């Protein structure tokens, strides 16, 4: 049983995965009230009912990201031990996830369910710049639109709720201190379960990106790790009550 009720990382295993949990309040300058994170052997939870929220950097508009992962994030240096990644991009033939979530929240509150990884040009950096790409699947979103601008529709098919289905993806694409594309899904999903090959999103974004004068050799980046969580708030958030509910976790991934 993991619990936490401050931000840090907790390492567990789930059905034989070894994962790293991590209550994220990356962006929060400061906030009073509750958060709690907890893996029970069966399910992961996060609930949070805060007040008095102010950001660190509002030009980053999100205040966090309360999310668990497979492999090595980046910006934490971190990876628990076991994990299969990083590897290069060229050498996955195929990576499928698949999780039950059911996601709450109160009306006002910016929110998305997304998962992410980060591609580095080497193996184990401590953050991503000029020449990385951060690549976002968003299953849900409310009150809330990717960083940069609409570029692209892509037609990725996924497993919903057990049945094959076409999901319409927009590509939003910025290029800041690294190159951050997103693929949000155009009918949100609060609550379900998915289950989806990350390769056909990297096919996509190596594309977006082929005529890019920053990324060089995606398909010689290292794909680090896979988030899955929720990012919530913006500039003008000054409290969140919200929380949700992950079940039913497996990978496929073959290198
Ligand atoms: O930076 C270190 C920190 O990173 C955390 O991971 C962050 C990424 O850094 C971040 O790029 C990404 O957040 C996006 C978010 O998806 C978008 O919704 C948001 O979009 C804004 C946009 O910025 C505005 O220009 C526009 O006008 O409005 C939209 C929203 O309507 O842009 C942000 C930029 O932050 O999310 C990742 C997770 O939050 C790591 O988790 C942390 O550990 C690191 O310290």
């Amino acid at each position: 049983m993991v619990l936490m009720t401050k931000p840090g990382t907790s390492d567990f295993v789930w059905n034989g995965i070894p994962l790293s949990m991590e209550l994220n309040l990356w962006n929060i300058k400061e906030y009073s009230g509750s958060v709690a994170m907890k893996f029970d052997g069966e399910k992961i939870t996060f609930d949070a009912d805060i007040q008095n929220l102010s950001p660190k950097e509002p030009e980053r508009y999100v205040l966090g990201y309360p999310e668990f992962y497979y492999g090595y994030k980046p910006w934490e240096n971190h990876t628990a031990e076991g994990s299969k990644l990083p590897v290069p991009v060229s050498s996955m033939k195929s990576f499928s996830v698949e999780v039950s979530f059911d996601i709450h929240h109160e009306p006002s509150l910016p929110l998305n369910f997304a998962m992410e990884t980060w591609l580095t040009r080497e193996k184990y950096q401590t953050e991503a710049s000029i020449g990385d790409v951060e690549i976002m699947v968003w299953f849900y979103f409310n009150n809330l639109t990717p960083g940069g601008e609409k570029i692209e529709e892509f037609t990725i098919p996924f497993v919903l709720n057990g049945e094959s289905v076409e999901g319409t993806w927009e590509l939003w694409l910025a290029e800041w201190g690294w190159d951050y594309l997103a693929f949000r899904l155009k009918d949100p999903v609060k609550k379900g379960r998915v289950k989806f090959d990350v390769r056909h999103f990297l096919d996509a974004a190596g594309k977006a990106l082929s005529s890019s004068a920053r990324v060089k050799d995606f398909e010689d980046l290292y794909f680090t790790v896979w988030e899955i969580g929720t990012e919530f708030g913006s500039p003008e958030t000054k409290s969140a009550q919200f929380g949700w509910k992950f079940e039913n976790f497996s990978i496929d991934l073959e290198v």
